[PDB]
């Protein structure tokens, strides 16, 4: 809690220079095309471009705490817009180039971006979601659930039940949800490409799931401004703003990054849309 | 560098809700609305401000660095940026004055002939001879009005220089005159994300007061002229502008990607006006 191991905070940022950045995002493009089963793992770095501070970056929550300073929010959780990266992941899932998405974020922007819930594992919970203690029915609300650490919110289940509604925000002691951790674990083992965006991969086991892609010869790409726990296991490390890496990647894939309709909830992935034909790689 | 790192104020929801309704009334009641924007309308796209808690000057005074969560090239316009584009298209915004050099107003497709970029635009270089501007797709690599290395290509070969003013540099006369003219003639100035400490860029909203115009200030910190405002709103500008638009019955439009529009298009249809009192 107070004393919890918050891991390495405030490490130096690394910027790949343009030419080397340009060539790494082509290598990423080549890996996406070549792969049958692409899982994305996201952390707090995909939401900074929308005004929400990270945990272990230069100006992150834990970093500034060690220095006796406050993290700063440039928006509310309710007024946060999904980033170019968020929407990019929405399109990649609609054209069938993303099998599964595993996010350690509680900021709720994945769900709000319209990404389908049955293809998302929210390992650390969601600030807009409360859950019936009795029947496990989840409610995706339009404002943040007012509590953290899996406590009574004040509201009751309304299914065909009256059970106690509770927040989904894990405390330090709280084990991951079983459904999300099994679906994230299964997707990770079976993938032949895991890509990590904006996570420093220091948390167990959320950070270890990308290593499961390595077993049976799968490839691993790490996109991050700072060093990550598992940098040495990566076949490709890109050091750049994820928005810049994801817009350049989409351009290579010949994909437009769609308009954000405003807050929308999609329970179940739709049928896959048409996608460009694949380049000849050799 | 003026007063930096002042405490933030948050209006409570009920009060915030009420003030943005009072904003909505003033927009509807007003013949000629000008908006004045500063660094605060780009924070939510990952570009730090100057005198906010984590801003350039603040962090300098405390021997710390300002943090960028994007490049200038990869920055997307905020919900506020795109709201100003729609307000202009439906004829409820006469003019827009910005102290921002971040280039996002132009890239949002807001029309140049209705914008004054008082402190310059990092994506614009200007011919020293014929004053032809070039809006490029990557930041012009200099600041302080220096030669960039590139030449005029008009029907000229003159020296292209950046448009970023240094401290000593006088504002561009065209942009300052148009900004000043629009400010005097407006019956509503709204300021969004500016602390209004810079001369004269910060004083232009006060010219709206002369001949009984109204002034709204939307800002998280105190501003120089809080005392002259008929309405002060302490909230995230994005929240204020999305709630405001919702009252106006206006969608906030999709961003096509970087686009340059020289001249304002014909005004589009807008919802009918409420009966006010
Ligand atoms: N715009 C950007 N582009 C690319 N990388 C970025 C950007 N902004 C930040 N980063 C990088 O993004 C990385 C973010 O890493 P961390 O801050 O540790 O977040 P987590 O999601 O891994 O934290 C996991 C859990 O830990 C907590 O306890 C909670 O329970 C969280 O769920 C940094 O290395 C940045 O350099
Ligand atoms: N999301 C937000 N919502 C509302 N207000 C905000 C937000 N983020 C920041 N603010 C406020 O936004 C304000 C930003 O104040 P300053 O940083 O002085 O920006 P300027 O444009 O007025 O500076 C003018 C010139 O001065 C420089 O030298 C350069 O020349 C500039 O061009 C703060 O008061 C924040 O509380
Ligand atoms: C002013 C504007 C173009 N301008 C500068 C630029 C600021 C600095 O290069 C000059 C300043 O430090 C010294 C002086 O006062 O003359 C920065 C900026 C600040 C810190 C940073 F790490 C990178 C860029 C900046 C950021 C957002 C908007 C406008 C900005
Ligand atoms: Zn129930
Ligand atoms: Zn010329």
């Amino acid at each position: 809690p107070f004393t919890a191991d918050k891991g390495k905070c405030g490490l130096p940022e690394i910027f790949d220079p343009p030419e080397e950045l340009e060539r790494k995002v082509w290598e990423l493009a080549r890996l996406v095309w070549q792969s049958s089963s692409v899982v994305f793992h996201t952390g707090a770095g995909i939401s900074t471009a929308s005004g929400i501070p990270d945990f272990r970056g230069p100006h992150g929550v834990w970093t500034m705490e060690e220095r006796g300073l406050a993290p700063k929010f440039d928006t509310t959780f309710e007024s946060a817009r999904p980033t170019q990266t968020h929407m990019a992941l929405v399109q990649l899932e609609r054209v069938g180039l993303l099998r599964f998405l595993v996010s350690q974020n509680v900021d709720g922007l994945h769900v709000r971006s319209g990404f389908p819930r049955d293809k998302l594992a929210e390992l650390h919970g969601n600030m807009f979601v409360e859950e019936c203690a009795k029947c496990k029915t989840q409610y995706v609300r339009d404002t943040v659930v007012g509590t953290m650490g899996l406590k009574a919110t004040g509201r009751l289940c309304t299914v065909a039940c009256r059970g106690e509604l509770r927040d989904t925000i894990l405390d330090w002691e709280d084990s991951l949800p079983d459904r999300d951790l099994a679906l994230a674990d299964e997707a990770s083992r079976n993938a032949d490409l895991s890509i990590t965006l904006g996570t420093s991969l220091q948390i167990r086991p959320s950070g270890n799931l990308p290593l499961a892609t390595k077993r049976r010869g799968g490839r691993l790409v790490i996109v991050n401004l700072q060093p990550t726990k598992h940098d040495r296991h990566a076949d490709l490390r890109i050091h750049g703003y994820v928005d810049e890496v994801m817009t350049r990647l989409m351009k290579h894939l010949g994909l437009e990054i769609p308009a954000w309709d405003g807050p929308r909830v999609l329970e179940r992935a739709l049928p896959p849309l048409p996608r460009p034909p694949t380049p000849k790689l050799e």
